[PDB]
């Protein structure tokens, strides 16, 4: 049976299905495999050893993940198909950053939360800047810091904070005091949508 | 001057330095970098494309990541130096499954917590099983555990689950009802150290 891609843009999040990055699929493709896609008899390449930060927020659950990325400078429209070399449709347009297109499905490092009483923020990381917590600096500031905060007792998580830099992700997660609860890092560059 | 590495194990963790599993140093090596090493003057090979996850518990602070390996038959020591191809000493022993031995530094992706109040337990995630929460299963068993608790509210986290898999490695965090409030993937697969 056909293969189904509902945008979530659209108000097609279905929890019976697969979850990526502002998709529902009943497939699961793993589109980290490409390095060429089709959109209307049009090829474009998949940038190599950039990708782009996509997340989608629907019913309380927060989707994000590192997804491969194409160059397109043509304007194409969410939920256009999105194909592979052999005529399948592999994903659907959703995000985009001026001329790159995110391809979504099963992609790179991925954060999954729930959203009920917690926040969520997204930073651009400024290359050469460590990351505490909810604040960036230079390395020096930032250990300073966090030997600072050393000395609090840790509290439960209000705040996640996302940071894509141009070598590397993080995320962060803080109590109300400001001090780092968890940190995770993603050993690739990428960039954030513009809406 | 000259580097130094301080093994966590012999209670070497020094707050002011760089902290990698096992290791605090006064430099931060990146090890992706490297295919082959020496340990006293005898070269090993980086493993391809499999990895370790490597954790050590210092003053309160979880410090895990996936590091590079390398296959060695002979016996490392705790604390010997390993060496790139010209000579200079680029990390220390520290963690060990069977023949493979872990390269500590600046490694792939990683997970830093703060482990006061809550718990972390580590597990090998089974070939074709998904993971939701504490549980790992066969895909249609955990979608239907994630459909049954996204009627209940999120709690507070209480434990951390790392899940170290053949293809994939993931991390969730689970509140006292076993709802998974965090879901972190890394696409990398890897084994775990034996003690
Ligand atoms: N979405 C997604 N992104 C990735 O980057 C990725 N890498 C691997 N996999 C695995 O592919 C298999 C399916 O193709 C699954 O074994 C999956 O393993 P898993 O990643 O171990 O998670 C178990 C399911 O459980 C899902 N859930 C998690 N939370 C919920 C929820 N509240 N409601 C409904 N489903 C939930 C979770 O999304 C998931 O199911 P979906 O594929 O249908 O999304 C990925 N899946
Ligand atoms: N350890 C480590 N593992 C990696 O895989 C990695 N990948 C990149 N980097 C960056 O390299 C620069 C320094 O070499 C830093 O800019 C760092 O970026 P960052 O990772 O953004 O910075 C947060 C700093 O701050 C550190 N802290 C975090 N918590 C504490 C704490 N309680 N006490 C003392 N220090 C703490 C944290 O470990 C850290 O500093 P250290 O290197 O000294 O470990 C890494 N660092």
């Amino acid at each position: 049976s056909m293969a189904m891609f509902y945008a979530h843009a659209l108000g097609g999040y279905d929890e019976n299905l697969h979850a990526f990055p502002g998709i529902s699929s009943t497939v699961a493709n793993d589109v980290r495999k490409y390095s060429v896609v089709s959109v209307y008899n049009n090829k474009y390449d998949i940038v190599k050893d950039k990708y782009m930060w996509c997340y989608s927020q629907v019913n309380k659950r927060y989707i994000g993940a590192l997804l491969p990325m194409f160059e397109c400078n043509e304007y194409l429209q969410i939920g256009d198909p999105i194909h592979d070399q052999e005529g399948n449709q592999i994903s659907i347009i959703t995000y985009r950053h001026k001329n790159y297109y995110a391809l979504s499905g099963i992609g790179y490092e991925s954060l999954d939360l729930c959203l009920e009483g917690v926040g969520i923020h997204h930073h651009v990381l400024e290359t050469g800047n460590a990351v505490y917590g909810k604040v960036q600096h230079d390395y020096s500031t930032i250990k300073e810091k966090a030997k600072e905060m050393n000395a609090l007792s840790p509290g439960p998580i209000i705040d996640y904070h996302v940071w894509i830099g141009d070598c590397i992700c993080q995320v962060t997660a803080v109590d109300v005091h400001g001090k780092e609860i968890m940190r995770m890092r993603f050993k690739k560059g990428a960039v954030l949508p513009i809406p």
